[PDB]
């Protein structure tokens, strides 16, 4: 592989949390959650392993299932690394909240759906410090834990795209927590859609897979989170960052 002066894949390990436990799912389907534990351990020890990035969810703010207000702001204060912080972020008072946990930057899911014109003025004031999470079945987008139908994906960015989005942060709910290995057709698609940062959720796998998604870097994959594969020891997080350096 020729060498090049772009950047390399991103990752980012996930903490999602639900009932003060880090979990995984299965398809994101509510009852299928194995727990691995306390948030804070979780994320200390992909911050130990070099992540550059967490992805920190609160899962019970996206299922309206009440929230994990306190433990996400705890999270995120102790982080020296970068933290995208997402779950709940649905008007004024949330994202303010959100923000004021000193995230680096937030998603925003449901509120893309519903109040696309409330994101829009969000994305016209917060710049960077907002992506969208486009989470899909095929390509009909999903909000409320995705329990909530949304339309179609590339009407979508295609109306982001023009109100100025920064980044899209894109799950195949079909991959989520499945180790099936990545969508790499979604990305591809994706890709050619907008000229956008795009980051990769769902069904990572293997070292393998992520050298697969790396190579979509040049396409305009700028990053990679993954949850059970590092969960479940598929891998280490040493051995991913060095599996896309390099
Ligand atoms: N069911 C799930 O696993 C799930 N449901 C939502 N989410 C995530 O919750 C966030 C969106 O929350 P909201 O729709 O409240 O903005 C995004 O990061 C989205 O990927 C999940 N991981």
């Amino acid at each position: 592989a020729m060498p090049s002066k772009l950047s390399r894949l991103e990752l980012l390990p996930a903490v999602d949390v639900r009932d003060g436990q880090a979990v995984r799912l299965v398809h994101g389907e509510s009852g299928t959650e194995t727990s691995y534990g306390s948030p804070l351990e979780a994320a200390l020890s992909w911050q130990r392993a070099g992540a550059e990035w967490l992805h920190l969810v609160d899962l019970d703010a996206a299922f309206g299932t009440g929230d994990n207000r306190e433990l996400v702001r705890q999270v995120t204060e102790a982080m020296d690394i970068k933290v995208e912080l997402s779950g709940g972020i649905r008007d004024d008072a949330s994202l303010a909240a959100a923000l004021a946990t000193g995230c680096t930057r937030v998603n925003l899911g449901t509120a893309a759906l519903e109040s696309p014109e409330w994101v829009a003025k969000v994305i016209a004031e917060h710049g960077d410090r907002i992506a969208v999470g486009l989470d899909v079945r095929g390509t009909t987008l999903k909000g409320r834990g995705w329990t909530s139908e949304g339309g179609d994906l590339y009407e979508a960015l295609e109306r982001l795209d023009k109100e100025g989005c920064a980044r899209y942060v894109v799950t195949d709910i079909a991959k989520d927590g499945t180790l099936q290995g990545p969508n790499l057709e979604l990305l591809r698609n994706v890709c050619a859609a907008t000229d956008r940062p795009v980051v990769a959720s769902g069904g990572v796998s293997s070292l393998d897979d992520l050298r697969a998604i790396a190579e979509l870097v040049p396409l305009g994959v700028e990053g990679s989170i993954v949850g059970k594969a590092l969960y479940a020891k598929a891998f280490t997080l040493e051995e991913a960052l060095e599996a896309v350096a390099q």
